[PDB]
């Protein structure tokens, strides 16, 4: 594996975890009304999980020999999502709309973060095979909200449970 | 007590609560968008306190001299109550119908099996009793939310609770 | 200070305390449908700390040298708000306008009685702030619900959590 | 069964529950110096389990199709007790006689209720056994305290423990 | 209900229970080798739930103004059932013999008390019935040990649960 | 990956380990005698763990797009395994014979499914090979009560503690 | 040592510890009216600890190849101690005196035992050590309640804690 | 504010708090016979409570560059209040005399305190703040028990619990 | 109060929160070594009650008709502290000079609030209040281990336990 | 004492509960069959524990001044006992054979130690008798099993719970 | 025995331990910088322990017929050991020397106790024996700290666990 | 997979881990004065895990069809490590150079389980990716002690928690 690649993979998806976690609590903030009641609990679930990604991946950029950047909006630059910025329109449709392109986006980070380290580095393959874990469960609630496509799952019974992450949490 | 017609009552009773187990967890998977999540966390309160039905039922089929049948089919055409299927077009209102004639049946086998054991065998009694407290409560969640009409209900707090039955689990 | 007019004050909010608990009981049955499931939980919480707010007043008032009146109508005739009267056409609109009339009255009582005891009496001040923090965040909820405003609260997990008040319960 | 009329008995045995949460209060507060200290953690005991038998008894009237009245003072007014009063003289033993005299009238209002739905209405029957084994354990302890007659009671671990009402709680 | 007929029932069967209490201890003792670790905490599950058997029916005797005999030789000459005593050639199938008639004695005496107060004393009936649950899991614990019968039982997590008379107990 | 294909295979196994359920429970029950309470805990947990099985193979198969079938007996005729039923010779020794060819073949099932999603589906392969660590374990209490060949495993300490599965349930 | 004096030692201590459990709860019943609520759970303090030591003595008897004897009789006509009777005259100081005439000799025994075993088996010396706290400390509670001498001691928590015994427990 | 003013004063009522520590170890020994039963818990309820205050005091004078003088007796002869002293005559009356001229002490120290660093120091205000409500709640509890006048206060469920300043303690 | 300056000290604050949760991540990776390890449960302990504090000055900034700004560049942008970046010369001392001044910098923003909500806004006074306490706290700590003056704080028992503040935390 | 000598006798015990640790994982995984499955949760009891003696040696072996020797052969090589080697013929009564013999002598080795510092060194001395309460228990539980000889133990609830070395654990 | 002289070597130890709960505070505040954060916890343990112990040698003060002194002055007097002052030049080295010192004496004070009642007062034994393995602990601590001699202790999880003299804690 | 090749990897990689258990004991002992105490409890947590994957890797071995020998010396010279024994000037630097060459040939021996195992056989693969996690966390806190190279480690929160291979445990 070229680690420096892997190390530029894991700062990009621990940006896009801290920018989520931010944005999130702004589109949590919106899900107003007695629609928004729904679906804030699974926006604030999905918010804390996300942040514990964050704090999943920092030891591991560590251990590789990297570091997170000096600058807070260098980090913020180099998010490997786009910005879940609150919609023009916030409605609770809007809004799951952003929901669900960020979970779509991660989704596809973590894949591309397993199809890199498969076979070759499994402590990084496991780590980001748990967050996957997450994120395409995050995926399924707001598209079972937005479009009605039953993928059979939950609400967390407490946000930020992390059930796929926890061990590598502390 | 006619101790054979009791076996029937009762095997049929849990036939109809492990059938209802699998059927509740397709409705469960198909109440989606923003209406369904207010009665996802319903449904598996149901599904799991129907399932430590079926949990505390067996136990007092094998005390009275019963067995289980050998066959899974037999014992789901046993059921003493029709299949929960999920509706042709299944809105959010077409599965509510569906569970409020589950659990109206269901409400309907317990005051039989209580109107066969009153006064006549109170160890069968007291369980049908315990079961009969929480098919109620089922019925009125059910019954609130497709009509409107006040049951004075809330939701158990996590699903499975079964605070009638839990005496007869392990 | 004038220690029967923080007497009065205190007699009134704890009536109004007292009398919402029974109040609330009622608008929390008439939630009904799916748009009420919404808001049942969210009844059940103010409920239960509002009445939390009672047992914490009645130690206050006889420290002081008061009592709770002999008779419990003296009582219900001396809550400082008015009673929270199911409306006549008991809509999940009409409701969160009656609760969140009676929360924005609670807000003006313990701003009121905050406002009386501030640098004059520290334990009575600190107790009127305790329950004016839950009673403002009572008003939160049920505007977020009616209005749409966003507000930025949360569910407490548990109902009658009283996580400001509960230093003063047993 | 007459519905009609097991909804006043218990619309009028809810409305002795809550009045009595009232007057326990006072009671509690009343049971003073050394002789008192005795008596405060028992009134405090029968109070909230008390308040907690209000609490079970209204989702049973709204199951049955009634409703608590629209005035908390037309409540008050359908107390199928009367109001335990503060004694002109408040001495420990007229406070017990007060406390003993409330304790008889509610075990009375639920065999009454007992003696009602006997093998007829078997979830309302279970309820009103529930509280019944609550209220006789009360009048024990306070039939104990006043005359010394031996009645085997212990004082439960924490107030409102509700041994066998807490199934029908949330 | 005669209740000086109801007092030596109640008596009788407490008696029975701290006696078993007594020679369950020598019986589990004697569960020796391969095939007594399997029957031992078996004998220990029954014996402690047995004993907390006699620690619910002291309450109820001096509820209905009853007493304990003053001599402890008194109460053990009392007792409703026969000596649990070590056979004489203490296998493990002459021991599972002895407990399995102590057992269905239980169940005899607290049928003959639950067929005394049935509709006539609720408090005592429902007492009865909760220690005639777990008599009734007794006798079929030691009949599939004894004969192979199945009755569906499974053993106690803890020894003394007591899981139906536990709302009787402190 | 062809999709259709795993998600019959996924279904199969989730209509094996339904079936597992049913026909556990039966085994467990018949298992008697001295002997029997030996495996009785141990039916008991693989009982309780496969239906965990069950719990978390849906969620999948609604995430992947497919769907339990529509009757209950379409779903037992799907099972990858063949019905574990009571021998015609109900020993301990029949028993465990049974109970072994089910754990050798949910074994297969679960190595096919991990042969399948190998490198290509890695939330279905992280699934799948959390079951079948609990089928190992499974076949191996069996393989070593039947035959006595040592595999070093242990009972575990609560039935259904599923600790390979438990992060995909609620 | 003599095994079988120190065997006859310990099966006379424990027939007062079991007839002990017997005659405090007899004792228990009879403290009442104001002064005996403040003995009351003292009492059953020292019962429950009491019964404790009783089932710490059989494991160690059974050890040194002694038994229980045959008849519940028999065993209690070997009791150290003479019948904590209930006093012809049952008031609360008359009741005392019995208490701590009980737990004198209950001192008196475990001190004997400690006497007998000291420097010449270590196991029973310590389990006679860990009783003999105990009733040190119920010896000390009868003591401050009937003469006023202060010795220190203060409720445990819970009944039957017994601190010093646990770890002879289960 | 002048900061050597606000440490002798922090300093003064950390000494009363040890001081009181110690003496109300000796009042709770004396509080002996049936009388002191009731009040001995309580006692040991405000004297842990006040070396809770110390603990919570020390680190307020080491953040405001103050240090607990080199000699313990230095500090006794600092304390702010007198010597709980045991009374020549050891009385109940006499013992709760000085008991409440303890709390009522403190309570004037903390309100010095508070109108010290009120608008001013809001840390050292919140802290006096938190032991005031605290002495407040003793000075009711031994002037209810002494006197009669009912304050409403219940005994905490277990000594030391401090609700008020257990934000300060570790 | 003019709100709209509160509502900018509000924002300002919690961006100093969230950069300094970000900040202290690198800082605490780079306290390495053997004097490091002493520090960096310390740097983790403000880091963790740091990002609390951004989680309870959200929701007051709603309250007041706030919002967080739409881009997270801005938002920390608007920091009320300067960045706490990492030295040049990253050694022990140079990173503990780092953290007091981003310690004392973040005393002083409350210390402003708090001077600003006096008596005129007691909800986000108390909150401001809350956090100041453990920023007092984190300054001490920091000025403890870089120049030895003694304050007298302890380590927090586990990170982000926010005693203060937890109250304001869901 | 010759510490020197009391320092062989707790390494040459620390080396017996060192190899006992690995000796009863090889026993325990040839405990199979259905005999096998009864002594396997005690063999597993025992091993634990015994691990935990390991664990309660060392500290005192390095209070005295002795070390565990450089190499682990050397450590081996002093075992007070002799290797519980796997029997030619792993039978499950030669297997309890050589427990038992292992048992019997840890039971000799630490009545040496307690016969050695009796008197003279009390913290070993309660440290070998806390060590020599459990392999007492060992010996009695294998001595049951193999022999039927009743000596009143049970299974520990879970395994290593070391009741009376857990204080010299950490 | 002569139990004046028990009395007055209790009395004095209890002063010892008072004194010392004091002085270890002053201590603690001074072990500063980075040598001190690491043994703040250890002196923080020892003190909260020691004051533990005070808290165990009152009651057997009381038991044996003794009182502690009047006068907190008089009994500070009576300490077994010296004042543990601060040094004047208060490094960690020589603080490390002042706490040796005082547990160097705290070990000779509870052997010589020991050594006073062993064989004649088997309850203030043990409980000087159970002092004596934390003060024997805490000396290893401080040794090992100052000079670096090997004795094998680790870190107490939490302060004041006391897992020697808790059993006669409350 | 050749399973013989396997099985000795296992073997030699479990001698490790037990081995590793004992010499790791004997680091921590050593590990003394102000440096170490900051390394003991890591020394700790590394050694407790480790003998954890001991636990984890012997039900794995004899589930292959392999044993450990018979002989603990043969298994001790099976260790696929090298003796971590202490160095002849126990430093702290030259004990923590012992320990980082023991954990990176501990990760070097489970990378080439896991490189062997890889798509091949995925339970055992599972298992040595899990205590392949905790080797490189444990090769990475002692290589930032040594080296100070920050990879972002921290202390386990309890020593033994093996977060990483629980799951495996029992
Ligand atoms: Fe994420
Ligand atoms: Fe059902
Ligand atoms: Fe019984
Ligand atoms: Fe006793
Ligand atoms: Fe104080
Ligand atoms: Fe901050
Ligand atoms: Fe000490
Ligand atoms: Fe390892």
């Amino acid at each position: 594996i070229d680690v420096e690649k892997l190390l530029e993979l894991l700062i990009k998806a621990a940006a896009a975890e801290f920018t989520t976690y931010y944005y999130y609590t702004i589109l949590r903030n919106h899900a107003t009304g007695l629609e928004g009641e729904a679906i804030k609990e699974i926006i604030e679930d999905a918010r804390l999980e996300d942040r514990n990604h964050f704090e999943a991946l920092v030891p591991r950029i560590y251990e590789l020999g990297g570091e997170l950047p000096r600058d807070i909006r260098e980090f913020a630059d180099l998010a490997s999502c786009r910005d879940a910025y609150l919609p023009e329109e916030p409605t609770i449709e809007n809004i799951l709309k952003v929901l669900l392109e960020a979970e779509r986006c991660a989704v596809g980070v973590y894949t591309e973060i397993c199809n890199y380290t498969f076979g070759k580095d499994p402590r990084t393959y496991d780590l980001a095979l748990a967050i996957l874990h997450e994120e395409i469960e995050h995926e399924a609630w707001f598209e079972e909200l937005l479009t009605g496509k039953p993928s059979g799952h939950f609400r967390r019974g407490k946000p930020g449970e992390s059930p796929y992450v926890s061990k590598f949490l502390k």
